[PDB]
């Protein structure tokens, strides 16, 4: 697929608002994930755990995660469709380490989409959130034909 670049000023627009707190967006995000998708969080032996929201907002260590997340995943978007580089040892770790099913994938771009919603609901209207969606969906189809390639599938 490809975006226009309407959706992708869409997408970095929103995603400049998401740039100013990193830290605290990246927690919302695997709380949203982690407590709509608890399956997800078995993924995760250094998190395991945590057994409450209370115990996720405190881990400090969850939240430097959660910036690894989003600054890994910026790096992606703002390449604007150019990321085959970025995304190689992403897909790798992924499928080889973690063993990531892109079912994963899509929880997490839910919980992104869902977070971008609540926090920024002026900049993330209708189309703003389409272009997210295509984005992601983006890096989602690439991610799953790299995991092809390495090996990754079922
Ligand atoms: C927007 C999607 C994602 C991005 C951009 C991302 C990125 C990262 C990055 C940069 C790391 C550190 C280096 C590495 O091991 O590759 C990492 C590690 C990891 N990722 Fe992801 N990830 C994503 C989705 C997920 C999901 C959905 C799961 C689990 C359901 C997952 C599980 C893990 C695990 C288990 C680790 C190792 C964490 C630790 O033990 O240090 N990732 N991820």
């Amino acid at each position: 697929m490809v975006l226009s670049e309407g959706e992708w000023q869409l997408v970095l627009h929103v995603w400049a608002k998401v740039e100013a707190d990193v830290a605290g967006h990246g927690q919302d995000i695997l709380i949203r994930l982690f407590k709509s998708h608890p399956e997800t969080l078995e993924k995760f032996d250094r998190f395991k755990h945590l057994k409450t929201e209370a115990e996720m907002k405190a881990s400090e260590d969850l939240k430097k995660h959660g910036v690894t997340i989003l600054t890994a995943l910026g790096a992606i978007l703002k390449k604007k469709g150019h990321h085959e580089a970025e995304l190689k040892p992403l897909a790798q770790s992924h499928a080889t380490k973690h063993k990531i099913p892109i079912k994963y994938l899509e929880f997490i771009s839910e919980a992104i989409i869902h977070v971008l919603h609540s926090r920024h609901p002026g900049n993330f209207g209708a189309d703003a959130q389409g272009a997210m969606n295509k984005a992601l969906e983006l890096f989602r189809k690439d991610i799953a034909a790299k995991y092809k390639e390495l090996g990754y599938q079922g």
